[PDB]
């Protein structure tokens, strides 16, 4: 619906002087406007302070004076709260946000008294879930019925599938609509506003100034997700997983997409149920997906067609939705990714029997013997007796035969479990090379103690980048820009302890 989405910065400093500085920071970061959350001011002298903000703000101002009954910090007299909003309007505010509950009354009190460049946003906040399209429409009509210039509906994501309903609302409602879904599971709704008609999205001045759950930073929206490039036709891709907030796939793919001018955007996809997810996002808009724990094997089953190597391995980490029939094709780039990294580093002990374990184990047999150690024995057992290998009780891993190579394919060691390692340091001696598929952190405890053991270490980054540029080729149909990916990872994927949520 209409213009690309604006980016609004929430201003919550508890002091007016601090808010003035934040509005300047908002402009520096690239925001289009700022939402002044008046309910967060410790001391507030309405007439004097509003004037100061409107006068000093380098960006258009949106004033909100959120009450405790609507999830804000304001308590006290309702008429006084409204007086402030009317005051903001008559002092030159670009917008004010008024709760649907009192919208009609408010709008009637300023009828014929609204300045020229002024818009009233009427908002509704749902903290429990995301209602049906039926209920959402009723909500939109009610808000429009108040006389609102702009409709704002904030819901909560119980499941990622919920977002699709909000996109349908912003995409089809014939009235300026700010539609967002709160929570990590609703993050995608804050990122794709420009593709689906959203009037604006909120981005934080920094990762610690959140006014609502799931809000990304302005810097990430603009530089990580390439917000300004997202349009009605951009194809959407994403990393399916749980957890998924540590994934750096959105970093590399968005950089690569931008570099080669491919019209696509890549986001994080926190998926609880793979089947419901795929069904909720089956349109052509969603062209491809990357899969990590714990949806690699399930992805194999969900794919209409499966590549020989994938079907052979028993796990899929790459899903491509073919334009033709529109079906799902499954591929596996983990095998070549990890195996290649290991050979480059140069009997294989594979920790973990999940999709990554299958892929690595499989690839390995295709070239010495391989033992599959896994806590859940049944899993390691099934795998072991598939690639013609031996299983092993995880507890017995600390003992073993020398010059062997160790390959962890489990999440052990991944942030925030930075002091966790799948094997005792004293047992690393029996290994020549140690590989860790975990790449966040780059240097896990396993790899660190492995190096202190004189063994050669192959970081997860080596495998991650490799499997990533192969996915780029699958998603785009363009030659894998290998050198580019290494450069992107090095320049944009080196910070640790990052969580996108
Ligand atoms: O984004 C990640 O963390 C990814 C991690 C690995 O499991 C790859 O197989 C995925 O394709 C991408």
């Amino acid at each position: 619906v209409k213009n690309p989405s604006l980016i609004c910065a929430p201003v919550m400093a508890d002091s007016i002087d601090k808010m003035v500085i934040e509005t300047s920071k908002a402009h520096e970061l690239g925001a289009d406007l700022v939402e002044i959350r008046l309910d967060w001011l410790k001391d507030f002298n309405p007439l004097e302070d509003l004037k100061t903000i409107i006068k000093k703000s380098p960006l258009p101002t949106l004033f909100t004076y959120r009450p405790k009954w609507e999830g804000g910090q304001y308590e006290g007299d309702e008429n006084e709260r409204r007086d402030v909003l009317r005051l903001a309007m008559e002092l030159g505010a670009d917008y004010i946000d008024v709760e649907l509950q009192v919208a009609s009354e408010f709008i009637k009190s300023i009828d014929g008294k609204k300045p020229g460049k002024f818009k009233v946003i009427v908002s509704s906040h749902n903290y429990q879930n995301t209602p049906s399209v039926e209920d959402l429409d009723g909500l939109v009509a009610r808000i429009q019925q108040t006389g609102a210039d702009i409709v704002k509906i904030a819901t909560t994501a119980v499941d990622i599938a919920d977002v699709a309903r909000m996109f349908h609302i912003t995409s089809k409602a014939q009235v300026p609509t700010i539609g967002l879904v709160m929570g990590e599971r609703g993050l995608m709704s804050r990122i794709l506003c420009s593709k689906f008609g959203g009037y604006l999205t909120f981005g934080t001045l920094d990762s610690s100034k959140v006014s609502a759950p799931g809000q990304p930073t302005i810097k990430d929206l603009l530089d990580l997700y390439n917000f300004r490039r997202i349009g009605p036709d951009t194809k959407v891709y994403g990393i399916i997983g749980k957890p998924v907030s540590h994934s750096k796939s959105p970093i590399v793919h968005n950089q690569a997409f931008k570099s080669v001018d491919f019209n696509g955007v890549y986001v994080h996809l926190l998926v609880d149920n793979l089947v419901s997810f795929l069904q909720a996002y089956s349109s052509s808009d969603f062209a491809g997906f990357s899969c990590t724990i714990p949806h690699k094997e399930a992805a194999l089953q969900c794919c209409d067609e499966v590549d020989p190597l994938a079907k052979s391995i028993g796990a899929v980490n790459t899903i491509l939705r073919r334009k033709s029939d529109g079906k799902l094709l499954g591929y596996n780039t983990d095998c070549i990714g990890s195996i290649s990294a290991i050979e480059d580093g140069l009997t294989v002990v594979v920790i973990g029997a999940g999709g990554a374990g299958k892929a690595l184990a499989y690839g390995a047999k295709e070239k010495a013997k391989v033992v599959i150690a896994n806590r859940t024995y049944e899993r390691a057992l099934e795998l072991a007796e598939a690639i013609g290998g031996k299983a092993l009780s995880l507890t017995d891993l600390d003992n073993y035969e020398d010059g062997m190579v160790l390959a962890n394919t489990t999440s052990m060691g991944m942030q925030p479990n930075v002091e966790e390692t799948p094997i005792s340091k004293d047992a690393l001696k029996h290994y020549a090379l140690v590989f860790d598929a975990v790449y966040t952190p780059r240097i896990t405890r396993l790899l660190r103690e492995a190096e202190e053991s004189g063994a050669i270490t192959v970081s997860g980054s080596e495998m991650f980048v490799r499997q990533a540029y192969e996915q780029f080729e699958i998603f785009t149909g363009l030659p894998a820009p290998k050198e580019l990916y290494w450069q992107i990872m090095s320049k944009y994927g080196s910070r640790e302890n990052l969580y996108f949520q």
